[PDB]
């Protein structure tokens, strides 16, 4: 199938211009204007439109049991909805229980992702524990299963919790191999101390996820694993960042030219904790996840100039809806309300919305923490995350002057609330292109499950570890010569 | 003429790829691997080498006359210079005395520029009065003589300092036409205060540059101006940021969504102050210029890791060469040595030395700092500051494996000191092609006087105008809804 | 004489509170300790479960000044009446003479109205609103020959009293050479007379506009400025009217630094938010107008309160300018003209007792500090006052830490028709105040004669800063590099 | 009795100076003003140009302390003896029991070694170096019956002293329920332990080793995390050998933010550099260990001094543990096995004197509060000692400021054989020593009876922390929503 896209601005994220693009065989064959192309291709109108690389979701989490409650959206509805949004790549996570096998579980989740998923993918692996055969493990799936990422909790004690003596061995680990390292950074014994407290205070409800948690607890773990990777001369990713101090570690380290990326979600980037605070239980639990929407106002601008700024590089939806019945598990304990909320289809216009018409970042930025950041860190790019002829045909006609009110009765993602319900967004996707073949246009879509692939992760990605090459020249420490005492 | 630079790696600020590049009537046609070209092209073994985009410098000041001393380079010689350094686009200053026409002096520089420059080129124009008839020439200039931006000083007072209303209607004018406000950021009353108490206290030599201003009264004016540029929403250009101070208030503007650029020079951010401390008279009056190197040994890394993490975002020469003769006006009085140090040979080099072997950035950051930021903020990009198909073909061959030790004895650059005199450089300029020709070349340049041209620069950059735009809406003021008194 | 024995009580001063008795007789604390002897015939005052603190000092009010063409409804009897009513047992009056008129003659004029009436002790500050010779030798005599210690300063109020830049050197420069303390309202005066016209002319004319026009960053960077302007002249700068995060963490960063910077805020910023300009009634909106602004910023007054407890804020003060809601409508149409004031000297004591205090900011003895002990060392007159102890002035105040008032302006004796802290119900009330060794209010009852209150005389070079700089003066020899002839 | 007239001095308090007589009589100040009725027969000192200051008490000492198989080389006698002459009227001991025994123990034999030898005042500290439900039984018998308020812990010394997160909780938990002040060492103690693996197999045995070990990052995190504990429990938090700026950043500004932190640091860290860890003579190198260690930037000292003039650190201590080169020479292969300890209870007032005061940090005023002043509130002692006043001990330095003594291990009579300060010209010298109200150093001439000073129980919840705190444990119920059934 041929593809020419006409009369559109190519908006990549270093630079906008008008060019038409001509796809073949699943690949981006020419971007300019007025090509020669083979007649009977597929034309689509894009004039008034902008056409981008498809979004990377660097955060999914379907069909993943957690905290007892499996996730709404498995593997074939889960990228539709990411491509009805927009997205044309995810990345899942793989979670092994405590003492159990990271391979077995990987193989796991490619057997069920494989013959469903409509886009491309890849996995990140949990690090949930600690052992010479975990390490073994580590090697084999960078080595030879396409992985280069891991993800580590420095919260949930007990259950996936590592102890500073096993993230220093971990990090040393992972970059040995040239992964990168994920963490999730609240601080696990504090979180539930505070827990615990706040239950014996009478606080259930939702809101005790806000209360048991305020950011110190994020900041602290935050500035702990940054110096932690530091020694260990390991590239560390923060994940899910909440907070306006969790931000200013993050940003005070980069001064300091310390190797720090870091992520945030959908939700983080432009929701308040305040939600928490709603009468209605229901509405209140469907906003729980970790670490939790805060209650300083100021707090999604922050989050939101940090991004436009490259304090945050990437931003993701964390992905993984339940419903308010499952919710409902902690209805009179929030300890138990399954952490998760939903937004892979809303990722991309939420973001135009707040970040690009709301005046924090321009379009090009949108790509940049949209695909192209991912695609780089992922070692993926210029494959994805950029639109050049060589690329994949991973393309969204964007309409930045589009008429949608988000709401869960037309939304195509798992759970039954949408956490943007009523938002009006101006820039919706008019058309979805993945591998080169259409799968959503005139508000239909329509592709075959399995039709997408797993993309294996090269390890050492160059826009991290090219530099620290020369770096660890750089670390040249040397005794004084004495003549011995 | 036709060129084929085989074998080499072609380094844009996003990525490294393996390719050839092949360039004909001054324009890069085709790159890739293996290209179809016809025969008879000067091939270029670029094998273990890198394929860059020419330098671009976006402070120069070839044939000004400054403190009554005139820069020992025409524009002849420091575009050559430039051009053996690994630069192929040069910014000049304009500088017209308080009370005379910008345009004038604009007519002037085109006039020795013109025929002179061996590559190309623009200008910026010093805004060092304020009247009706400098706005009306602020905009003749924007409208019809390619310049797209201004520059203005903080300090000189007397001479060519902008009082804070003056400032505050300048950078209102910027804004209205689209133009780059840079700003030259030392409190000019508190210089000159200090300047007279040191001469008081008997301080004559160089180190009085240092002594009589310290960092604070750069971090004062950076934080003032920024605070200024935000009220009347014009995109604010901050140069030779010297310090930790002002590049904490930069950082920190820029966390607050501030809009705010900046640039160093290459010796702030190499070197120190303790050259102002050397016993030789000459070798300390050789480091002179505004605002002065710092003691502060932390200072050169920390603005290096600025760069890297595109706090700062550009970096410049500054070139302005005068002899240890002309210095020696001073010789007496520190406060009449003319500021002005050499270095547009040197930056490529220099920066690739210090950011990239000494690992604080890599090859793409490089390219990033040195070309492709500036490239943007002129509109001139991707025309300039990439190599693509389509560019100007202002390209160099670098060697990252290379011998070269800087000294005075060799350098082309004007001044008879180096600042950077017996420095080991492993990257340097092995091949330098300027619009599609090939100038420097074996250690020989040959090219001949008003080759280069003059590149006229349109107003509103969308880099940083594009956001600024939505910002505007964003910014919507109202009373509250009263009923009246 | 009168003699009077406090019995049962703690007496608190700001180092710590131990139980004792205090006696009193001619004017001064003739004993302090837990069984005392004394001579029968004494007025006992039953202090049990009562705090025994150091009457208030209110370090800036301005009895019977106009204003903005308004004139202040307290005089100097109202005013001092009303101060001790609510625990302040000392004032410092502001003396503003328009710019280029005698200093000297508006203290004279101001001495007049207040030495017949005061019923408390009192001194001045005097407003230095311009700059020429004539203005140093003023501050001269002031200080030499009327009792002045302590000289104000405005950035603001362009073309009424603002300085610029090389007046404030040449100012602090000689309030240095003669002992004296620099108080500075620091405020952007250009950026606010534009912010200020601009808002107008966006249509905003309600009272926010005071909110709206100012924004914290002209604050931040006029603290900034003048705090580098007085490093640079050695003179300490007391900063006046803290109202903002961004102007007391410039304050915080500086003091870190060691620069002398000592500084100030009021009761109304330190407890109440900006929210109110924003109040539907427009007559609650214009009552809270004074300047710099309530901002916005929820966590402003926790933090500015933290800043107090944490000796970052030395000070609080009423800044008393009440002026009737009548006289606010001067600016019904037209905000700018709203003049700029609010009541408290009669709040201040229980405001800060039930914020400070009672909300667990700081402790009792700190609430001595801010309230009356540094005053007192900064005004050169402590332990003579802000002290209980054998020797000291005996204003006194006989408080009680349970007992509530409910704030209302019904009930106030202090002028205006608005309480801002309308409904307050506070801890902390004065049962007894005493004043030069009398009771002048008892039981609910003020019994108080017309200039009973002394002027004291205010002498230069207090110790608490000032014996820092001079040391600092014969620490710093910086010095040239010595080369030969 | 003995009775003893100070004669001709002024008074240094920590709150002002006044020109003042003394005049002690069985232990006790009876009477301090300008012209003393005393009986006749006292012992009359002339202190006419002297200052008049409460005795220095050092909150950290570790006399006869056994600690890394090195054992002090002063026992309570000499290190006594040796505060005495030094200006130091009380000493702070530390106990130190081995992991898993008994507190009670260590704190028993301590007073076994110190009631028959010291001879001045002293107390103890008790360290918590391991945690199990009887630790917590021993923190309440210690409180409650032998006169401990404070205990000290480790966040390093891994496997011999270091706390894990949860045992930190659990002890500060407890520490607040009992009124005591939690002292800390907050390094990482993970990272040191592989920094300082991870440095022996890079072939750095040398002392330096100490200082690339465990560069001040590690410092940072831990305090960071400490006070994050500390606030999450509400127990004060005491950090001790504050040796950095990044460590001293992160208590600046969780101070700014409410959170009930104090802070000390020592004589070294405020005066020294790491440089000495470099000098090529071992034991000269080896003489400066200490952790944390002495640090390399050059602003270090400079930060810290004016930290203290601030308040950011309250206190300045020795933390006095001398050994000889020969006991140091353990480590002279490996630098891991150099006894971590240096000797200053005899420099301390003299060296911050020197550095604080004349070098003009601070006056003499604050100099009193950071030796004696604070010490003494935060032990529950205040003003009995701390403060020159009827009633308070007789604890009395005759200070004088203007002599010199060139500091000399040669002249010392504190242990060791090292001076840090080696040659070091100091002005203020002690020139009379009071302790008890005898006189015990006069003319150059020490007299004390070993066994002459006192154990001083110190009470539970001092007021300076706790009065504060306590109030926030009535102010504040954070409380979950309202829903209905």
């Amino acid at each position: 199938v041929r593809i020419l896209i006409k009369g559109g601005k190519v908006v990549n994220d270093d630079c906008t211009h008008e060019a038409d693009v001509y796809i073949e065989n699943g690949i981006i064959q020419q971007v300019g204007r007025e090509l020669m192309i083979p007649g009977g291709a597929k034309v689509i109108d894009a004039t008034g439109k902008l056409v981008i690389p498809g979004g990377i979701d660097t955060s999914t989490h379907f069909h993943q049991t957690f905290m007892n409650a499996t996730c709404v959206d498995d593997f074939y509805h889960g990228t539709k909805a990411a491509l009805v949004g927009g997205t044309t790549m995810i990345i899942g996570h793989v979670l092994p229980d405590k003492e159990t096998s990271l391979v077995d579980a990987y193989e796991k989740c490619r057997g069920l992702a494989d013959p469903k998923v409509c886009c491309d993918y890849a996995l990140h692996v949990g690090i949930t524990w600690w052992a010479p055969k975990v390490k073994a493990e580590m090697e084999t799936l960078v080595r030879e299963k396409g992985v280069n990422s891991f993800q580590m909790f420095m919260t949930y004690k007990d259950l996936y919790m590592l102890r500073d003596s096993e993230l220093y061995q971990v990090l040393h680990a992972c970059k040995d191999i040239g992964a990168i390292a994920r963490v999730h950074a609240e601080n696990g014994e504090l979180v539930a101390e505070g827990a615990k407290e706040a239950l014996d205070l009478g606080i259930t409800g939702p809101e005790g996820i806000e209360i048991s948690r305020p950011e110190e607890l994020e900041a602290e773990a935050t500035h702990r694993v940054i110096t932690i990777a530091n020694r260990t001369h390991c590239p560390i990713y923060l994940v899910n960042v909440s907070s306006i101090s969790a931000g200013d570690v993050i940003a005070a380290a980069k001064m300091q030219g310390k190797v720090v990326l870091a992520e945030t979600t959908t939700a983080h980037a432009t929701l308040t904790g305040l939600h928490y605070y709603h009468q209605d239980w229901s509405h209140a639990a469907a906003y729980v996840t970790v670490p939790p929407l805060r209650l300083d106002t100021n707090t999604s601008t922050y989050l939101m100039s940090l991004l436009a700024n490259d304090t945050l590089n990437i931003v993701a939806s964390d992905h993984r809806p339940f419903t308010t019945k499952q919710k409902a598990m902690g209805k009179e304990d929030f300890t138990k309300i399954p952490h998760g909320v939903s937004g892979v289809q809303d990722r991309m216009s939420v973001i135009w919305e707040r970040g690009v018409v709301g005046g924090k970042m321009d379009e090009n930025r949108f790509v940049a923490v949209t695909s192209s950041n991912a695609a780089k860190l992922l070692n993926l790019y210029p494959r994805k995350g950029r639109i050049i002829p060589g690329a994949d045909a991973d393309v969204v006609v964007w309409d930045p002057e589009a008429t949608k009110t988000i709401s869960a009765s037309t939304q195509v993602q798992g759970g039954d609330f949408n956490l943007y319900e009523n938002m009006r967004c101006h820039g919706v996707p008019l058309v979805t292109i993945s591998r080169g073949r259409v799968v959503y246009e005139n508000g239909v879509f329509m592709c075959a499950e399995g039709t997408g692939k797993f993309c294996p992760l090269r390890s050492f990605p160059d826009t991290v570890y090219k530099k620290l090459v020369q770096r660890e020249k750089t670390l040249k420490v040397r005794g004084v010569d004495r003549t011995p005492y």
